């Protein structure tokens, strides 16, 4: 009851995030960890209890911290507001084999999975998720609530705006110091996409080369 | 003499697997290792004897273990029954930098090369080969004799059936808990393919988006 | 005094390479390192001096050594010729997590970034550059001034001749011991390309499957 740690999201990447958090805090006992999930509430998962947000907040504990495993960026932002209302701490999570080089600034709530790499001179906003094998290269600027799926490749001089999603195995061409390649606010780079130029806000791009997807 | 280790396949991935098996068993002396290859039999490779299978089986050793470094799924299954006939052990081989998270069940004869990753809640059958940079994500089920080429990306809630082959740099969309994405028995996902829906048994798909070849 | 190390190239991969070379030679103090860049001569970068080539060469120091961060292989070759005139020593730089297996022969001036992998029975020429997540598999022969962009995947039995550039996220199909797949001298494999057959010297390919795009 000195500290309880929650992984918000029992389904999906939550099961991947839990062991990473266990490794971040190896001296905490298993009983100090829980999944938070309104829906899978009441159950157990991989030996951990699954709590509703109310049961989690109501637990007796001097300090509480949470990592939000939820991929959807809008939901992530919503859960964050909730956590802050209740004064819960945002946990930063990284993997043992993550590589980070020079002058990398990272906002709170980061989550960096195995085999991730951030090189040099990079600014990343809040609640950035980088799934396995994804990377950010030199002179990039990443906004808030950005999500990289596994194997997402963000090369040099790219600016990615808030709420963007870079899909599995996608690759993004480097920009230049004078002309960064921009991934627009809320833009979605679909899996396997090969992005050769800036992506407008709010569109989905797919294919090689990447093109705007007609969705209806 | 107490233990001899064989790497089945001297051409191809065999040369990559031997250093992995050497590191996996550091206290064994060089002389306890060999390639097994009918054909290159009698020769030498990176300082190791290359023996015929018969020659290998006949060596005086209390215990014998083999890793099959052959990517071809059908040959692999053939060599397995051969080994079992002679009571040779199936060696499991991982790389020093391989990552495995929670609740991963793996059948005998697995081979996980450098930079491989298995996440959480995964069931993998027998004689699974994952080459460099390949991964399996959450809640997947992988059958027997499945093979991942380098960089193959298997995302969450995917079921990959026996003898499937996932080509280099290929990427598979995640399923969901109610509807897994399924890679059918003996299906071939071609290199660089971008798979967005289930692949029927015995079929080859290629391209982005992946389409039947 | 005694030894100074230059990183040739302040822009592009320079800021990535500097911390790698720092780690390669951890007993050398920061003051013994500089970026070499005529354009940015006189400035400072990530707390390091940026020197013109002439000023670097003019330093009082028994021994001078350089790693060329520049990916552009044509420029890289001219720079080497420049460095040889002044008898500057060429450094080899790897990353801590780089993996190299059996019988890998590598010429001087190699640069292997984080998460790179060289397997077995490989011959690599001079001034090879492998950026993050790139690899070379078994039985490959790689010439001089070859550049692998990040995530470049060179499978088995491939011969990549002088000055070839393998683009970010590109994949090259394995050849056979009898029929190696050949990437011709000075060819350019475009980002994201899926190369299924030999590429002629001096041309560019792109796409899935890769097709010749620029041949004149």
């Amino acid at each position: 009851m000195t500290m309880i740690i929650g992984v918000y999201g029992a389904s999906g990447f939550g099961k991947e995030v839990m062991p990473l958090v266990r490794q971040q805090f190896p001296t905490l006992s298993k009983e100090q960890f829980a999944f938070i999930d309104d829906g899978l509430s009441g159950t157990t998962l991989n030996g951990y209890p699954v709590l509703s947000y109310l049961d989690f907040i109501s637990k007796p504990a001097d300090h509480k911290a949470v990592t939000i495993a939820i991929a959807n960026s809008v939901v992530r932002e919503k859960l964050v507001s909730l956590l802050e209302k209740d004064g819960v701490q945002h946990l930063a999570v990284q993997s043992t084999n993550t590589v980070i080089l020079d002058e990398v600034e990272i906002g709170e709530g980061s989550l960096l999975c195995p085999f991730t790499c951030l090189t040099s001179n990079i600014k990343i906003g809040k609640f950035f998720h980088a799934n396995i094998y994804s990377y950010v290269a030199h002179d990039c600027v990443i906004g808030d609530y950005v999500t990289f799926a596994p194997g997402a490749k963000c090369n040099g001089n790219i600016h990615i705006e808030d709420h963007a999603y870079i899909g599995t195995g996608a690759v993004i061409k480097q920009g230049t110091p004078d002309k960064p390649l921009i991934i627009g606010k809320g833009a979605i780079v679909g899996m396997g996409a090969v992005v050769t130029k800036s992506v407008p806000a709010g569109v989905t791009v797919v294919g090689n080369p990447a093109r705007i997807l007609e969705r209806k």
